[PDB]
C-alpha cells in the first residue's frame, strides 16, 4: 500500500529531518562516552554501561570499542538483541523471577558470560534449578539495600546465607554485591550526593568485610549511577560502575550540580515542529507524551530563552512564549530535551545521528519494549 | 546459534502463566464498552468516530466498525497507515498536518482512503490545497475551533469564516465543518461540572456554525467530544460526531471521575506484572514500571486488591506498599494493574493480549505503536 519514507536520510540537514524524531549529537556523545571512560579509568575500577538508558546495540557497541568491561541490561529479554550484535559480556542488574524468564536465562547463559542478582533465597534456589535445567553457568551479585528501599538484602544472615549457598550450587558461582542507590542520583548539590554515598559505600563495605571475615571473596562490588559515579569512584570499595544515562543527559539530571570533575554534555533531543501559531503568547508543538515521557516533567526547548514548554498532551506541546520573546514561525523545527533519558528512548524505533547539523546514520533501538 | 524470544502468551494459557509485563485486554469487559457506546451515539442520532490514538490496534478499529461506527480518528497522518492497510478507508486527522512530508504523505493517505484533516491557520490552509494538487487528490477539510481548551484552534468569527470560504474555492479542498475538542473538561470530576463546561463548548461551536450557515456556507459536521464528555456532548444537539477513544479501555485517571449517570465504561485495560522481590515487611516490588506504563498522570493502580499500593514507579520495578493488616503477595504471584492513563500505555507495547475468561484468546498488534509523524 502507502509506504511511509524514512524520517531522516543520511546528509539530510536537521532541519529537514521528520518529526518527532530522537536526535542524537554525535560528537557530544562521543565526548560524554570517553569523560566517563576516562573517569573509570582514573580510578582504575571498570565501567560497565548500562543498556536500559539507550536499548541500542550500536551505542553499546561504541562503549565497548572505548574500553568498557561489558555491559548491563535490566531485564533478560533486553539482552537478546545485544547478545545477537555480539556483545557476550552482560551483567542483569536485577533479580530474575519467574518460570518463562529463568528458562531464557538459563540459555542466554550458555550463549554468553552472564551474571544476575538474588535477593532471595526462594529465587537462588529457582536460578540453581534452571542453570542445572540448561547445562549453564552464571554468576551471581547479591544484591543489598543501602539506601534506596527498593529490592535488596538488608541483614547480615542472608547476605552471608545467600553467598554460602551460591558457593555450593551447581551452576552458580558467588562473584561480589550489587550495591545501587537509586534516588542519590537525582540529589541536587554535590555535597548531598557525597554524604549518602558515603553511606552506600559504608554498608556495601561492611558486607564485604562480612564475608571475608567467614572466608568467602567478594571479587565485585557493583553499582554507581550518573549522578553518584563521581563519587562512587573514589570510594576505594566499587570495583564496577553502572551508569547509563551519562552518555546523554537529560533535564532531570541537568537540574543536578555538576561543579566538580565530572561533567557531561546533552547529546539527546526530541526534534519537533511548530504546528499552530493559535493565539499570541503560546505555539504548540507536534511532540508530546507520545514521543518523551513526562513523569519527571515536561521536555525544555533547548537554546530557546523565553520559550517554555508548558502542558504536554499525547501529541501535543504547549510552548508559552514570554512577553519579549520571539514566537517562533509555523513550521519552525525546534530541539527539546527530555526530562528523563531511558522512558525516552523505549518510546522509539529509531535514533536519528547527526553531526555538524548533517544527518550520518539512524541507529536501531532494537531492545525497545523488551522488559520480559 | 540465535536465541528464540518466545511469545509471551499462546491461544489456551491460563492468564497467569503469560509471561510479564504484558499489556492485557478483558475481551468481554472490551466487547461491553464498545456496544455501550455506539448505543448512546445511535440513541442521540450522532455518529461515532472513536479515536484510534488510544490503541493503535487495527483490529480493535475493525471491531469498532463492524458495530457501526462511522469510521475513526487519527491523531498523525503516519498513524492512519496500518488502519489503511487494515482495509479502513474512512478516516479523519483530528489535528493540523505541518510539515513538507507530512502533506506529501497526507497526499498519498488522500488517494488511498476517504480523508479528512483539520485546519486553523491561513498558511496552513494554502499549504494543503498545494499538496492536494500536486497529488491529484481530494480532502474534507474541518475548521477547528477553540472551544476552551486553549490548545489549537480559532478563536474569531473572522478567521472561521475566511478559511471556509476558501476551502470552498480552493482546489482539492472540501468543506466539511468544524472540530470543536474540548479536552480539558474531559477529566473535571463532577458530572454538574463536567455538564455545563460541554453546554458552553457547544454554544461556542453552535455559534460558529450559525455564523457560517449565514453567510451562505453549508456545516455539515460539528465533531469533538472525547470520553468524559461524549454524555453531554451526544445531547447536545450541536455535535453530529463523537471522537471518544479511551473508552472502550478505561485507566485509573477516567476512573476518578463521577460516573454516577446513564453511561459508564468497564475496565477492560491492565498490565499483568509478577512480584518479583519480597525485600521487607510492608512492600513487595513488581516488574513492571515505566517502561510498561506511564506516570505523567501518577502511577498505576492495583486491580482487586484493596491493601496493595502501588507507591514508587522506576524504569522497570514498581513498589507495592502492603497496608498494615493486608496480606503480601507471594514471590512469583501474578498481578493485574491498571494503567492511569490509556493512550500512552498502549503506546509502550507492540502486541496486545486477548483473554477471555482468564484463558488468553489471541494477541493482537499494536500496529501503529510509535507512528507520531
Ligand atoms: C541497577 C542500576 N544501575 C545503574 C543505574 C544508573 O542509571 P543512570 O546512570 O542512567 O541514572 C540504575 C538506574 O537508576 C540502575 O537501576
Ligand atoms: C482530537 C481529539 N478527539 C477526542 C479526544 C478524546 O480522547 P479520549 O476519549 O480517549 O479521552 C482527544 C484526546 O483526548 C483528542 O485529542
Ligand atoms: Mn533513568
Ligand atoms: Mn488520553
Ligand atoms: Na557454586
Ligand atoms: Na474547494
Amino acid at each position: 500500500g502507502i509506504a511511509l519514507p524514512p524520517a531522516a536520510q543520511p546528509g539530510d540537514p536537521l532541519a529537514r529531518v521528520d518529526t518527532p524524531s530522537l536526535v542524537l549529537d554525535l560528537p557530544a556523545f562521543e565526548a560524554n562516552l570517553r569523560a566517563m571512560q576516562a573517569w573509570a579509568d582514573r580510578h582504575e575500577v571498570a565501567l560497565r554501561p548500562h543498556a536500559k538508558a539507550h536499548k541500542c546495540p550500536e551505542i553499546a557497541l561504541r562503549q565497548l570499542a572505548l574500553g568498557a568491561r561489558g555491559i548491563c541490561c535490566q531485564k533478560v529479554s533486553e539482552a537478546l538483541p545485544f547478545v545477537a550484535a555480539g556483545i557476550r559480556d552482560i551483567h542483569i542488574s536485577n533479580e530474575v523471577v519467574g518460570p518463562a524468564k529463568l528458562a531464557l536465562l538459563g540459555q542466554l547463559a550458555r550463549a554468553a558470560k552472564i551474571s544476575v542478582c538474588v535477593d532471595n533465597a526462594e529465587n537462588l534456589a529457582q536460578l540453581s534449578a534452571a542453570m542445572t535445567r540448561a547445562g549453564a553457568e552464571i554468576d551471581v551479585l547479591v544484591e543489598v539495600d543501602v539506601g534506596q528501599g527498593r529490592c535488596g538484602v538488608s541483614d547480615d544472615a542472608t547476605v552471608l546465607a545467600l553467598a554460602q549457598q551460591a558457593r555450593a550450587l551447581p551452576g552458580l558461582n558467588f562473584a561480589g554485591l550489587q550495591a545501587y542507590h537509586g534516588s542519590v542520583q537525582h540529589y541536587r548539590t554535590r555535597e548531598e550526593r557525597a554524604a549518602v554515598c558515603r553511606q552506600a559505600a559504608r554498608i556495601a563495605a561492611s558486607y564485604a568485610q562480612l564475608l571475608r571475615e567467614s572466608g568467602i571473596a567478594c571479587d565485585t562490588i557493583t553499582g554507581g549511577g550518573t549522578g553518584s559515579v563521581e563519587f562512587d569512584a573514589a570510594s576505594g570499595v566499587y570495583t564496577e560502575l553502572q551508569a547509563g544515562s551519562y552518555a546523554f543527559m537529560d533535564s532531570d539530571y541537568g537540574a543536578n550540580e555538576w561543579n566538580g570533575p565530572l561533567k557531561f554534555q546533552n547529546s539527546l533531543f526530541v526534534l519537533s515542529t511548530v504546528m499552530s501559531t493559535p493565539a499570541p503568547g503560546r505555539v504548540i508543538l507536534d511532540a508530546g507524551l507520545k514521543s518523551t515521557t513526562a513523569e519527571c516533567g515536561p521536555p525544555a526547548v533547548y537554546g530557546e530563552p523565553g520559550l517554555t514548554y508548558a502542558a504536554i498532551n499525547d501529541e501535543h506541546g504547549v510552548v508559552r512564549v514570554e512577553p519579549g520573546a520571539q514566537a517562533p514561525a509555523l513550521g519552525a523545527v525546534l530541539r527539546l530535551v527530555p526530562s528523563h533519558v531511558d522512558p525516552t528512548f523505549n518510546l522509539h524505533d529509531g535514533l536519528v545521528v547527526v553531526k555538524d547539523g548533517v544527518v550520518q546514520d539512524v541507529w536501531e533501538i532494537a531492545a525497545r519494549g523488551f522488559s520480559r
